[PDB]
């Protein structure tokens, strides 16, 4: 029975106290752990994000 | 200050973060990046898509 | 971190000298201060350590 | 026979007209395709280069 969502302000405030580099060591290790489908899912989200 | 974080210490890091942090995490960070940043990320993705 | 496309990486390198590709790594690691050195140092370890 | 050695000045010259992001990109394409053997090689060598001040 534990909420699956992190409010913005709490997100923004946790990230303000993480080792800066973590935000690439994450994506690299994330993108590295993806498969084909995970990749187009990500490519497309990226695609959208640039058009918006 | 390292540019890369070691495995077991990055686990130390993640380990003291509630799951909520990671839920739709990929989404969020992607939500914040730059044009060249994400432009960069798109290329890698398109690369491994063929790589 | 700028990403260099699989096609922008290939292009360049084929226009690089065959001799340029000779033990680049010592030159590089030579042209790689201790800071860098340790970063990539750690990484190889991790890369290796994996059971 | 083709050369297989480049003077420190040609190398360096050839590096300055190289995109700033060539080496990091280059550095990990090598790494990524190294087996346990070469991995262990470069560590030992990074180690060696650690204290060869």
């Amino acid at each position: 029975g534990s909420p699956e969502y992190l409010s913005d302000e709490i997100f923004s405030a946790i990230n303000n106290n993480l080792p800066h580099a973590y935000f690439k060591n994450l994506l690299f290790r994330l993108v590295a752990n993806m498969d084909r489908s995970e990749l187009s899912d990500l490519g497309t989200l990226i695609k959208d994000n640039l058009k918006r």
